[PDB]
């Protein structure tokens, strides 16, 4: 069970909201499962005001992808800091043991890289994220944090023990932003990200976000990027939140069964209409569609989601069921 | 399992604190359950210093009264919009499956009704609330929202599988509210509702309530209004926020039996001092009162509490047990 | 098992972090256990840029010592309140049945004391505070509270009923607190406990703290202070939050076990990232330590725990274990 000696296979990775490919139940006995991902620093726009976020993510994105392996595996990461950024980074995996979880044996200088490997031994979403000394915070609500899902051996169980699939998986990661304002009231926009630091950090220590954006910016998840399911189909919606706790939701359907603080071990809780997900942690919850149309997938503090930019869609095609929910009378007149 | 061919019954509904007449455990089969409510926009006083609300409630009070069904059975709701109201509503049961809780298809303008069927499929209290496009924040924090409480047809189970029963069920609904204040330090007051909004959009972005209140107001449930029982009795408190986190409590006394998430399919947690509410949800917890005298019931943020007003009282008659209490000694001088 | 007929033992408390000596599982019949408090007002130096709070506590410290006793004891508690000082206290156990947790029977004045017994029937961690009409979250706020743990009789236990042991506890009171700012942007320093009532209160309502910090004062579990372990350890991390939500991560660590809601008939959940404490409570999770270093115990919110105070260090000795971390390549050039 020493991984110097175990199977290697490689891994790429796709962009949220996506989740590479991958077994959920699996024949294969433990692997180390090896990933590369390259920080990327970078100014986003991140609502439809013109709004811009000195940014920092894990490939290019927010949050970073998900990285996926079963539960006795061996995560091996190469982190790769470009000399084209101008910050220091690393990686503390939540699913890791030891060394501030990986992030002591990873810190990167703009153009270096490192390579760490850890046992996955235990099954659940937990979050990665950046965490260099002196400037946890920042790097964080910058953008710099994803999801390792370590599954189960033998696939996700109900409360009882029997098999759940899911047919689809998305990765939402939620992000509150700090995006300071000066004098004028307007939200300030900076040359580099350096020169946004010390008015970033005053925001930040009131507590109150700017904007609360799912996957980098306000209505990322909506429109031609909304995301997709058909009647009969069970997806599973996995949420990070690496710094503040949110309450999933979905619109006119349930968390059928759900693990809020992400522990495949322990029984799910089943029915759910919002759950919670503790800042610094991942969740998920499998949903099996019945009903087609237009859902919304929220933070249900309404303000966060609506007004600050915490909300996606996903669109599902299939038929109507009258049975679950029909429209005795529609708006017409009051009987007078 | 057609609704349209089973028996219908026509329930009254009546004001919070109370919960309407119903069975727990029942030996009757799936019905349609048919409820009316009319949507009342007013002016509220909410405090003590003559604060008002431009209001927006269901049946006249917030929350909204608690609809109570068993599960298998089909809600069926006739939602009024009076034309002496000024703005568009509709409902968003999060009970229901699809079309967005039901809030597509009962959009009804001042002078409309419309009548909504959906299956009652999952056991638990769960929150309804209006939501129009464009403006859903606002009417939720205007007091747009109560529970459904849908009882398992057994009546509630513990972990396992013991049937538990109360005597007496009461509803909460908690109110994060954003009363504008003007250049002088005083809190607004408007002439119309219309007249509130973009003031009021201004105070929700900022996160923080102006006050936080239990069923209206604060104080509501103090005084000739504090909720009663007697040792002996097991009562149902349900607790319902659609917008904001809280953590209820009750001083001297537990949560003997608590679904947080308030889902009744999973087991109740024991012996809880303080449980948690996610905005956007209803939980309930069981109390069998061993003790009289004058409990309060509150949202364990003290300052959100007792500053804020989300705080009522219990009064509870009976004897006192010194078996489980007793003041040995009574304050005196300190011994020198 | 009347009370006034058991064995009463006399507990000489400890300072936090800390936890007096005791049993777990015990073959020992109920008892009354009996502890004595001494409420000191005192102004503290909370941060390291000299910033005072006009403190108050239990015995000295933030938090309170933690009380020790078995299911199915009696707590009796004397609590002395020295004429030296300025206010009134008493004390509210959550762990206690009636009488607002006992506050209505410990309402002492300076220069007064007074003795209170409870049974305690509910096994689990429960937060203790003072609560004195008129001024309950400023006196919370300011230091009082602490825990009471009530073990079950046969010591922990997981969710199929295996024996759980720790081999040390320790116990971590985080405050959020709101100290006032005078009109030159500097924290305001008060002669007398009275004097900084009226603002405090002030900064209170805007739900902000201006700290947030472990056992008193920022950085109190680091240096010289950090909590102690070995490799092949289990540790007991008992966290209370009287008055608002936290969300305890171990950095390279795990929630082996938790109870996050704090009461242990409930089964545990295990492998957890990140728990979460519901304001007015207290929860414990139980972590074996596998590898050696120093470690970060802290709130997730990471702005509350690298800006305004909340969190810990724990240094643990031991053999490091490269199968379950290992650094494969250390930062170096990127490969051009
Ligand atoms: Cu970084
Ligand atoms: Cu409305
Ligand atoms: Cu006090
Ligand atoms: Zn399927
Ligand atoms: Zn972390
Ligand atoms: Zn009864
Ligand atoms: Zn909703
Ligand atoms: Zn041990
Ligand atoms: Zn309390």
């Amino acid at each position: 069970q020493d991984a110097d000696k175990l199977p290697h296979t490689k891994v790429t990775l796709v962009a949220p909201p996506q989740v590479h490919p991958h077994e959920q139940a699996t024949k294969s006995g433990p692997k180390v499962v090896e990933f590369t991902m390259t920080i990327e620093e970078k100014k986003m726009v991140i609502d439809d005001k013109g709004t811009t976020l000195q940014a920092m993510t894990f490939n290019g994105s927010m949050p970073g992808p998900t990285l996926v392996v079963h539960e006795g595996d061996y995560v091996q990461l190469t982190l790769v800091n470009p000399a084209t950024n101008a910050m220091p980074h690393n990686v503390d995996f939540h699913g890791a043991t030891g060394a501030l979880g990986g992030a002591k044996l990873t810190n990167v200088n703009p153009g270096e890289q490192a390579t760490l490997r850890f046992k996955a031994d235990r099954s659940g979403t937990f979050v990665y994220h950046c965490a260099p000394e002196g400037m946890v915070p920042w790097h964080v609500v910058s953008g710099m944090s994803g999801t390792l899902m370590v599954l189960p051996r033998d696939g996700l169980k109900d409360p009882q023990g029997k098999p759940l699939h899911y047919d689809r998986a998305y990765t939402i990661g939620e992000f509150d932003l700090y995006i300071p304002k000066g004098p004028d009231g307007k939200y300030k926009d900076y040359a580099t990200l350096a020169e946004s630091y010390g008015d970033t950090v005053q925001v930040m220590r009131t507590l109150t976000p700017s904007h609360i954006v799912f996957n980098g910016k306000v209505g990322a998840l909506t429109g031609a990027n909304a995301l997709t399911a058909k009647v009969g189909e069970t997806v599973l919606l996995i949420h990070s939140q690496a710094n503040r706790d949110t309450r999933p939701h979905l619109i006119g359907g349930f968390g059928d069964w759900v693990w809020e603080t992400g522990k495949f071990a322990n029984p799910p809780q089943r029915d759910l209409e919002t759950w919670f997900i503790r800042g610094g942690s991942a969740g998920a919850a499998l949903y099996t569609f019945k009903q087609p149309g237009v859902y919304a997938y929220l933070n249900h503090n309404l303000i966060e989601a609506f007004e600050l930019g915490a909300a996606g869609h996903i669109k599902v095609e299939g038929k109507w069921n009258d049975d679950l929910m029909k429209q005795i009378k529609a708006p017409a007149p009051i009987p007078r």
